RNA sequence: ACUUGAGUGCAGAAGAGGAGAGUGGAAUUCCACGUGUAGCGGUGAAAUGCGUAGAGAUGUGGAGGAACACCAGUGGCGAAG
């Protein structure tokens, strides 16, 4: 309701941030799957961003992935923060086989200077 | 008059020394389309701002500018910047 299509493959990238961090439970090419983050968790604010923010949103995003029953699919890091731990234990350690693990924070080569600090 | 000073020669070595042309990627923005939903964002804590006109994220492709990570180090070069 409406597609229950159902895939093994796919790549959920799991970016942690600062403030938040949001994990797209996509596809191996491909679409987007569940795309619940720590905004799910309703804390707002400093709570936002704690590890129990990495559990619930590894929680719920698990959740849809499990609504499309797909048993392996890895993971990956984009972005430097402080969630990452709970999203490798709460993404491969929920229950299934993801055992990939990359790093995709965006380090530019070249690049624009930052703001001002701070 | 003479040769170490200083210069020429002969052979080596080295470098982000300079000027002009061309080329290459990583990253950000923006745009087009797929996928998808209700948050994204930021903070000391929030709000302004963005998002159901479909955002964030993710996939693909295109355009353009600027700077070149790793080597890279109280390393090198320059009269100094």
């Amino acid at each position: 309701r409406r597609v229950k299509k159902n895939i093994e493959s796919g790549i959920a990238h799991i970016r942690s941030t600062f403030n938040n961090t949001i994990v797209t439970i996509t596809d191996t090419h491909g679409n987007a799957i569940s795309w619940s983050s720590a905004g799910a968790l309703g804390f707002r604010g400093s709570r936002k961003s704690t590890p129990f923010a990495a559990q619930m949103a590894a929680e719920t995003a698990a959740k849809g992935s499990i609504e499309h029953g797909l048993k392996t699919l890895e993971v990956t890091v984009k972005g430097p923060g402080s969630g990452r731990e709970a999203a490798i234990r709460a993404l491969q350690a929920a229950g299934l086989e993801v055992t990939a693990i990359r790093d995709v924070t965006p380090v530019p080569h070249n690049g624009c200077r930052p703001p001002k600090r701070r």
